[PDB]
Formats: C-alpha cells, structure tokens, sequence
C-alpha cells in the first residue's frame, strides 16, 4: 500500500521520506538508462519482498520493472543489543554513527553500495541473448534486487549521515561501469559480463564477495546497518544459487553430450555446440582470482582499525572462540619470499581482509564440490579445482609473481606459455560468444545449457516468466 514500502516506519520521519522521494525519480531515471536494455515494456514475474517476516517475506506477480516496488527492509531491532567485539564490546549498539566514526563508515556503506548499481550496468545486455524464458527471468529478478540494494544503502546514507550522506547518494548515480570519466570504485564492478557464462560465475563467485562483506557488516556496532545487511544477506542467497545452479547446468548439459557423443575431445564437443569442461574451468579460474582481489590486501592497517572500533565484524564473529578483541592473538598468512611461497603468523587484527578471504575461499569449495558430483554420476573423471590463492592477483603479496594454479611460483616465459590452459583465451571467448543467442518459446533452453531442475514459485518451467508485449500500444490511444 505504501508508495516506498519499508518497515522503518519511514512515514513518521518527514525529512527523510521528502529527501527520499526527491531522489526517487534520479534512481528511474538511472534505471531506465543503465537498467535491462529494451525492457520498459515487458511483464516480468518477480518476487517482491513486502516484509522481513521469513514466512510470508516474498510474493510474485508480474510487473514491469520500472514499476517494481523497491522498498527498504531491515531486520527486526533487538532490544538491548551489545556490541560483539572490538574495544566497545559489552557496550550497547549504535542507533546513530559516533562522529569520530563517521566518515569511515559512511565510506564502507557507500563502497559497498556501489557495487550494487554496478552488477546492473554489467549486465543490461544480457537479456538479448538470454537463452530460455527461466533464465531471462532469474537475470531480472537479480537486476531489480541489486536495485534495492542500491536503495537499502541510499536510505541509510540519508537517514544517518545528513548533507554528505545525500550528496553520497547522489554520486552514487554519477559513477558508472567502464565509464572513462566516472568509473564504478571496484575493479570487479568495473569490468564486463560479456556473455550468460560470465553472468552465472559472477552470481556464484563476486557475489558471494557480497554474501561475506555483508556478513561482516551484518556484525557492526552501528545497528541500522547491521539490521539492513542481516536482510541482504537472505536475497544475496538467491543471487548464488542462479550462479551455482547456472554453471551447474552447463555442466549437465556438457556432461549429457559427452555420454551421448561418447567422447571427451573438445573440439567434438565445440562441434556439438556445448562448453566442454575444461574451458569452464578456465573461466572458473578467471572469476575466483579477480573476486579474490576484493577482500583487499592481506595485511592491513585500516581493516584492524574497523574491527577495533566496531565497524564491520568478522564472519561469523559470534561462534569464534577468542576474546573477541585479538590485541594478543595471531593469524596465519602465506607471503613471498624470492623464489618461495612460505607461510608466518601476523598479529590477527592486521590480518583480517585474509580472514575473510578464507572463509569466501572455503564457500565457493563447497559450491564446487556441489558441481563435481554431476561429472561424478556420469562416471567421468573430470573434476572442478581452485587453483592457489596466489593465482592471477592484482591486489596483495602475490601481484608481483606468477603463480600457476597448482601452486608453484613460475617464470615469465612459463607464464607466458601456459596461461593459455588456465584462463579463457581470445579464442574461448569468441567461441563461448558464438553460442549466445535468445531462446524465448516457453520452457526452451539454448542447446549449451539444461533446464532447470524445477521453475519458479511452483510453476510449471514452461510458464511464461515473461511475457514482452511486443505491440506497441500508442499514447492516449
Ligand atoms: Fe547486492
Ligand atoms: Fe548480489
Ligand atoms: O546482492
């Protein structure tokens, strides 16, 4: 019923919903821009969220995007919550930033909301080639949640952060993927998704980075943000599982032609028009080690301070055994050292940015491990490894070497020679472009892709998830 639905009781906050409302038709206009290309005019069946309440949270319908209610939704406030570590431990939760505090939060939220907006512009021409109905659907649902997220940071920069915390939410909209003059603030976000392959590791792996980051921020001292990445943290779940069930797929349907063609030569494969295994890999390889740099160098200053003042927790913080303060405990790092990778133990606060990479490494293993049961059932040998955490880095201890995925450091001219077995060539990429192209009768699946196990909100996979209204219906007529 609420014209921006939220459970925050926006309306008793004159200020904040007139500043909010004023920056609404700034973030339609954004979204007809930067958003699904072409899309203005199809009827998308997408989940909505209307509440926190994890029974009846969700409900679909079909709506056109720029429609879509995107509201701001916050877990529900406990009273006399403690703050879990750092020097404030024991002491009560923040409802406004302590201002000594400020500028460094308000940087982490609107770094964080950055990458929101970000996700989008990297993906609006995906839908021209997107290869079922199902899947059209799922890049969309994605999109308009990336698009609440985008608001879910915006509210907090207004409500807590007065005239910066606008003019934050302002460039916010300035900043756009690629762009030359104004660059989203991440690498990563910065990058293309140049086809359905990238856009399924993507939603696997880089936003799995958000699963960890908002974990930790789901941790902080200053409470309304803790509550608004506690219910990030529930849509980020669906975000992962179209990455993993994507990739999943591919690997069900390449895996079908193997038995069907009784071969495992790529070329055979490449001719049958699937993505063999390997060069999946290669783009599994390109994805973890480019999300990997995201977690920030491993030892680090700045990350200690956030921790120590309450900022942003570590995942998971509250089933940690320590003390929860780490003045006098240790973490374990590798680091370079000539021609060796070795491993030491820093003092823990300077070494959390690695501690959280750990705990993404660990995730993304599980998922994998998730994949390599299909090759398994069909009796094939292939299976889905990461390679080191030293492998293709831009950011940290190993940016200066080569390390190959099996974990050695190597040579220029080895690098040279081999990466080619290890990250999609020009070549690859071209071929994995060759067989993208739309597949939109209902429950149709490009041939290099399976159907989904089940559809969507207990429809059948052959629903209509989205329906394009292809006449144009003229104004006032
Ligand atoms: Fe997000
Ligand atoms: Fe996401
Ligand atoms: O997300």
């Amino acid at each position: 019923s609420e014209r921006i639905p939220n459970n925050v009781n926006l309306n008793e906050n004159k200020t904040l919903q007139r500043a909010l409302e004023q920056w609404q038709p700034s973030f339609l206009n954004w979204w007809d821009d930067m958003g699904p290309e072409n899309s203005s005019n199809y009827d998308v069946y997408l989940r909505t969220a209307v509440s926190v309440d994890p029974k009846g949270w969700a409900d679909f319908g079909y709506v056109k995007m720029h429609d879509y209610r995107w509201g701001i939704f916050l877990a529900p406030q406990e009273g006399e919550k403690k703050i879990t570590f750092g020097e404030h431990k024991g002491q009560d939760v923040w409802q406004e930033v302590p201002g000594e505090y400020r500028s460094t939060l308000r940087r982490i939220i609107v770094t964080q909301g950055d990458t929101e907006p970000a996700s989008v512009e990297q993906q609006r021409h995906l839908g021209l080639t997107a290869p079922s109905l199902y899947d059209l659907r799922n890049l969309f649902q994605v999109n308009v949640e990336e698009g609440r997220h985008l608001w879910a940071m915006v509210y907090l920069l207004h409500a807590h952060f007065g005239r910066d915390g606008r003019e934050e939410g302002e460039a916010l909209l300035e900043r756009r993927s690629g762009d030359e003059d104004n660059p989203r603030i991440l690498t990563a976000f910065n990058e293309k998704t140049p086809d359905w392959l990238s856009f399924f590791m993507f939603t696997f792996i880089t936003d799995r980075d958000g699963k960890f980051q908002l974990a930790s921020l789901a941790e902080s001292a200053f409470d309304p943000l803790a509550r608004t990445c506690k219910f990030m943290l529930t849509e980020e779940a669906h975000h992962l599982f179209v990455g993993e069930s994507g990739i999943a797929r591919v690997i069900q349907r390449t895996c079908e032609v193997m038995k069907e063609l009784g071969t495992d030569d790529p070329a055979k494969l490449r001719a049958a028009g699937v993505i063999d295994l390997p060069t999946l890999q290669k783009y599994l390889n390109f994805h973890y080690s480019v999300t990997s740099d995201l977690y920030g160098a491993e030892i680090s200053s700045n990350a200690a301070t956030y921790y120590t003042n309450g900022l942003k927790g570590r995942f998971e913080e509250e089933k940690i055994g320590d003390d929860h303060k780490l003045q006098n405990s240790e973490y374990e790092v590798m680091d370079v050292a000539g021609d060796k990778i070795l491993t030491r133990h820093v003092p823990a606060l300077s070494a959390l940015n690695e501690r959280l990479r750990d705990d993404w490494i660990t995730d993304v293993q599980a998922g994998v491990d998730r994949w390599n049961r299909i090759p398994a059932k069909f009796g094939f040998d292939f299976r889905f490894t990461l390679p080191h955490k030293g492998f293709h880095r831009k950011i940290g201890m190993f940016a200066d070497v080569h390390v190959s995925p099996d974990g050695r450091l190597i040579s220029e001219a080895e690098w040279t020679h081999q990466h080619k077995n290890w990250l999609p060539t020009e070549s690859d990429r071209l071929y994995v472009h060759s067989l993208m192209g739309r597949c939109l009768e209902p429950g149709k699946f490009a041939n290099w892709i399976a159907a989904p196990a089940r559809g969507i909100n207990n429809q059948p996979v052959n629903f209509e998830y989205v329906r394009f209204n292809w006449s144009h219906p003229q104004f006032e007529k």
